[PDB]
């Protein structure tokens, strides 16, 4: 119950609202021992309405559709992941 955040499948989601570029989002997740989200995790999932616009770990923003933009010049939040136990 030590998960401040999202848990989900034994994950914990934590919320990081200063916005990155995102290599730094990247970087700050693999600090803390941590990867950003996967868009086929979350997608079909309640999380999805928490991620979307948030770095998703292939370097674009999640987004509730499968899509195909110039977003390297872009700053958002980003949830990093861990698995709990």
């Amino acid at each position: 119950e030590s998960c401040n955040g999202l848990y989900y499948q034994g994950s914990c989601y934590i919320l990081h609202s200063d916005y990155q570029m995102f290599s730094d989002a990247a970087a700050n997740c693999t600090a803390e021992s941590s990867t950003l989200p996967n868009k086929s995790d979350v997608m079909i999932t309640w999380l999805i309405d928490y991620v979307e616009d948030t770095w998703g770990s292939d370097g674009n923003p999640i987004t509730k559709t499968t899509s195909d933009s110039d977003v390297s010049q872009e700053v958002r939040k980003y949830f990093c992941v861990k698995t709990m136990n």
